[PDB]
């Protein structure tokens, strides 16, 4: 599944809804921390529409527990992200992955 720990406190209250566009900030990371994507280093904050499964399971289920402004770690495992197969040339095979998340804003 995905567990989500927090970094930093959002504001308790304000959590992604079914259709809106979620703005975060995020890391990835292979499970022993090597970095394989960043939208920080692209300075381009990412957005994608809550329930459409355009993202990975474990961010559709992760960010949406997470609360505006919030700071996250989400450890997922791989039948939540690329289960068997991977992405090839990024995620290899059965791979846990780790996202450092900030949810920004509700669009
Ligand atoms: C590249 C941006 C997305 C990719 N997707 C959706 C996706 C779309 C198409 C193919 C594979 N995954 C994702 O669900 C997750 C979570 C949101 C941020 C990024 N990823 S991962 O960090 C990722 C980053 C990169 Cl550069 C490539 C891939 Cl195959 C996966
Ligand atoms: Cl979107
Ligand atoms: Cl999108
Ligand atoms: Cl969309
Ligand atoms: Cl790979
Ligand atoms: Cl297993
Ligand atoms: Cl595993």
């Amino acid at each position: 599944g995905v567990q989500v720990e927090t970094i930093s406190p959002g504001d308790g209250r304000t959590f992604p809804k079914r259709g809106q566009t979620v703005v975060v900030h995020y890391t990835g990371m292979l499970e022993d921390g090597k970095k394989f994507d960043s939208s920080r280093d692209r300075n381009k904050p990412f957005k994608f529409m809550l329930g459409k499964q355009e993202v990975i399971r474990g961010w559709e289920e992760g960010v949406a527990q997470m609360s505006v402004g919030q700071r996250a770690k989400l450890t997922i495992s791989p039948d939540y992200a690329y289960g068997a197969t991977g992405h090839p040339g990024i995620i290899p095979p059965h791979a846990t992955l780790v996202f450092d998340v900030e949810l920004l804003k509700l669009e």
